[PDB]
């Protein structure tokens, strides 16, 4: 009934070590809380900092300033409109290039 989010990398999804990636997660309007799923240790980032591209849109971002090894693996974003959580958007796999 909630239509599945997306993310997206911002520059991408290929990042040089130390360089910064932004995850964009988007969903409907009316979003109350957005979640970045960090698969690889299964800890996630919640934040209620809630805002619209559009009428019909809302979205929220995550940065991670400089990327590590341990960054690389699975995310997804997820959203709270209550009543209830939507769907695991698609997975981006953040790789990191050494250079």
């Amino acid at each position: 009934d909630l239509p599945r989010p997306s993310i997206s990398a911002e520059p991408g999804t290929v990042i040089p070590l130390g360089s910064h990636v932004t995850f964009v997660c988007r969903g409907p309007v009316g979003v109350q809380t957005f979640r970045l799923e960090r698969e690889s240790r299964s800890t996630y980032n919640d934040t209620e900092d809630v805002s619209q591209a559009s009428p019909s849109e809302s979205e929220a971002r995550f940065r991670i300033d400089s990327v590590s090894e341990g960054n690389a693996g699975p995310y997804r974003c997820i959203y709270y409109k209550p009543p209830k959580w939507s769907e695991q958007s698609d997975y981006l796999e953040l790789l990191v290039k050494e250079a």
